[PDB]
């Protein structure tokens, strides 16, 4: 037998463990790296995860999604709610929108927040 | 001398008060009446007290400004300012707008209003 992990150079890429077989080696791979010699860097974004036009980032061992504004979550896949924060002033009812929000505002009330009061007037 | 506010009709208009005189007569207008026989509906819009595009109301003895959005005040001349009830969370530094306003999210937030936390992610 040859101990192929004992020539010049280690043959598992991308700092793989070698490991000698009797007639032959294997590789142990890093997180992040496929196939007999850890040749190929996996494309953690080829099945898309980024959603909603997101933008993917092939990362050793992992991605990360860039979220178009509006969107939030691992996969963009959470359209963010505007009206958590309860923006819509007097009882406002909060419309949410992609990365905004519209208010609808009660008698006497007026404005995008509903902050203008009306009731003086009439 | 004749009374000329004792015959068939009132010669003052728009129910304007018939004072008699000695040779004459003399009409006290209502508010909102001008002209010797109060025969003019004073035109209270005639200067153009609605600021901003807003729409002048010509009414009895007074105007009425209806205001474009983002604007409020008897005169139409005060530009609301939406950042006035603080809608950026996290310390957002809101910039107004008419009718509008955008929030300058500080590092490690984003979104219209500042929800989104990422501090988890970076
Ligand atoms: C990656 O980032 C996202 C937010 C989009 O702007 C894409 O067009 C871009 O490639
Ligand atoms: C009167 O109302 C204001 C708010 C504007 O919409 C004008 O065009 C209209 O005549
Ligand atoms: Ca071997
Ligand atoms: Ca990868
Ligand atoms: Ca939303
Ligand atoms: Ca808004
Ligand atoms: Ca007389
Ligand atoms: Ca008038
Ligand atoms: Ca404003």
């Amino acid at each position: 037998d040859v101990d192929e992990c004992s020539l010049g150079a280690n043959p598992c890429e991308h700092a793989g463990k070698c490991i000698n077989t009797l007639g032959s080696f294997e590789c142990q791979c890093l997180q992040g790296y496929t196939g007999p010699r850890c040749e190929i860097d996996v494309n953690e974004c080829v099945s898309n995860p980024c959603q909603n036009d997101a933008t993917c980032l092939d990362q050793i061992g992992e991605f990360q999604c860039i979220c178009m504004p509006g969107y939030e979550g691992v996969h963009c896949e959470v359209n963010t709610d505007e009206c958590a924060s309860s923006p819509c002033l007097h009882n406002g009812r909060c419309l949410d929108k992609i990365n905004e929000f519209q208010c609808e505002c009660p008698t006497g009330f007026t404005g995008h927040l509903c902050q203008v009061d009306l009731h003086h007037i009439l």
